[PDB]
C-alpha cells in the first residue's frame, strides 16, 4: 500500500 505525499508527483510507503 502506497501514500501520495503531501509534495506531489512523490509517493512513500504505509507505515499499515
Amino acid at each position: 500500500t502506497m501514500i501520495e505525499d503531501p509534495e506531489a508527483g512523490h509517493f512513500h510507503t504505509s507505515s499499515a
